[PDB]
């Protein structure tokens, strides 16, 4: 089988991507945000304290005839951004762009922080990091990728994510028509449970390429590009204009300059993202400081390939028994 689904941009900023997700019988249809760095596939629901719903689509598990309780079974999640959410479980007929999971873990949120009240557009989350992340308890959940693997026709899912506008998540299959020149594939490590990899350097603008080791995760999850503090000031270095504020919380600049492009190194291969996806806008309505969309990483303890990067390629997460992540520019 195969699955192939629209993922769109919650906002002009490309914040984060939402994808239309089928859950029960009928089919109830809710917005996810798929997550390639958490392993939970949560939902606003029926159940969700009513004062934490602000616009969200919620699922009903009552009015599904497929629902089954997860008897026994809790969740609890916190993110690297401060958010988090908790609830029970139900088990569930889950589709994707036309693949079917039957029996995927649903977990209904009987709370959500504030920051996902407040966004209106993201009505839970679909994790498609390693399913060893996964919070459900006593007993630990699949995630709808592992669910869906041996049923696949490759053991893959692909993202390709819009630069201000939409793009493809593909289950099962590679479009060799999403992508120019080769893919290039490189090793992934699963001890941390996400798609950890090393990129081998980088350059910026026209700048030389140094060759470097940086160890990072591929997060859809994640808006921005979070790297080494030296690589960070090696970048906006290049921007005249920009500085790091304290009060902001990072790397500022002025919207009236240039930004150079980013590159990184995939094996021998590059990446390159144009300067304009590095612009976040303006820190506040009307302000002419601008937030930067590479930002240090120092005190996450992880480097990030988030958004930023990701949307400039096509990438492959390759759940073959020995999984790989591959990387075409596009």
């Amino acid at each position: 089988s195969t699955g192939s689904a629209t993922t769109t941009p919650i906002d002009s900023l490309d914040d984060a991507y939402i994808t239309p997700v089928q859950i029960g019988t009928p089919a109830q249809t809710l917005n996810l945000d798929f997550d390639t760095g958490s392993s939970d596939l949560w939902v606003f629901s029926s159940e969700t304290t009513a004062s934490e719903v602000d616009g969200q689509t919620i699922y009903t598990p009552s009015k599904s005839t497929t629902a089954k309780l997860l008897s026994g079974a809790t969740w609890s999640i916190s993110y690297g951004d401060g958010s988090s959410s908790s609830g029970d479980v139900y088990t569930d007929t889950v589709s994707v762009g036309g693949l079917t999971v039957t029996g995927q873990a649903v977990e209904s949120a009987k709370k959500v922080s504030s920051s996902f009240t407040e966004d209106s557009t993201i009505d839970g989350l679909l994790g498609l990091a390693f399913s060893t992340l996964n919070t459900v308890s006593p007993t630990q959940q699949k995630t709808f990728f592992d669910n869906a693997k041996a049923s696949l026709d490759s053991p893959v899912f692909t993202a390709d994510l819009g630069y201000h506008a939409p793009g493809t998540y593909n289950f099962g299959f590679i479009d060799t028509t999403a992508y120019t020149g080769s893919i290039t594939y490189t090793a992934v490590s699963t001890k941390q449970g996400f798609w950890e990899w090393t990129s081998t350097g980088y350059a910026v603008g026209s700048g030389t390429f140094k060759s470097t080791s940086i160890d990072g995760i591929a997060d859809t999850g994640t808006t921005l590009l979070y790297l080494p503090a030296t690589v960070v000031s090696a970048y906006w270095a290049q921007v005249s204009g920009a500085k790091s504020s304290s009060s902001v919380g990072g790397y500022v600049f002025p919207c009236s300059a240039t930004l150079p492009s980013f590159t990184f190194g995939v094996g021998s291969a590059r990446i390159v993202i144009p300067g304009d996806y590095i612009d976040f806008g303006p820190i506040s309505t009307g302000s002419s400081s601008c937030f930067g969309g590479i930002q240090s990483s120092a005190g996450i303890g992880i480097n990030i390939f988030g958004d930023v990067a990701l949307k400039a390629a096509f990438v492959v997460f390759n759940g073959a028994t020995t999984p790989t992540l591959g990387f075409a520019s596009k």
